[PDB]
């Protein structure tokens, strides 16, 4: 049934991140004070979530991908997005 | 098979809104230190994400609500909730 | 069907944490810095939102499990989980 959205934002402006899951692919929609603009993150999933913190002015970006148990984190940290660390077992 | 909640929270007291989606019905409970009760946000929707942030001690509240392949922005800036500009394309 | 995930933040390093429900159960990854660890948090669930916020330098976290049209809160505030007073009516 529907898509799967979730959201951030940061700052005082602010700038606001949603990803949304549709169809087995998240995309993201990007407001930084002016208007609404596509974003760069483009990766399969049925599932998301994200949070965010700054460091000084510095967006750091997670989202958490998921397609069947397998859960797959990607990184923004100021030049580019990349798969992180997470994982859900050791 | 559930329900889908979405949750924020803000200040130190600190105050949280719990946002239930539930057979195509969003709904809001609240709590500001004392109790939880019945927010006004009341839209249509199967699926919802928050956020929200601070100016001063004014809170600001983005809830994106979807049906389908439709999403709703609905905004709450001090004096009840509207329609916001978000579009998917 | 896949999982469905929560996730919050706080602080500089961050700690992030990580819900995921997966066939009734939700569990908790954690990142302090170092790396990735499994957490205390093992509740019933078919979905999960959260949220969390710091007074001083202490974490407060509330995971809201729901399971059909129940949900249950669960605290954080330094010394366990515990149930919250969070009611949908």
């Amino acid at each position: 049934s529907s898509v799967q959205t979730a959201a951030t934002s940061w700052g005082t402006v602010p700038s606001i991140r949603v990803y949304t899951a549709n169809n087995g692919k998240i995309t993201e929609r990007c407001w930084d004070g002016k208007g609404w603009y596509t974003g760069a993150f483009n990766e399969p999933g049925d599932n998301v979530s994200v949070t965010s913190w700054l460091v000084g002015s510095a967006i750091h970006i997670r989202v958490y991908a998921s397609t069947g148990t397998t859960t797959t984190e990607w990184c923004w940290d100021g030049n580019g997005w990349t798969k992180g660390a997470y994982t859900a077992t050791n």
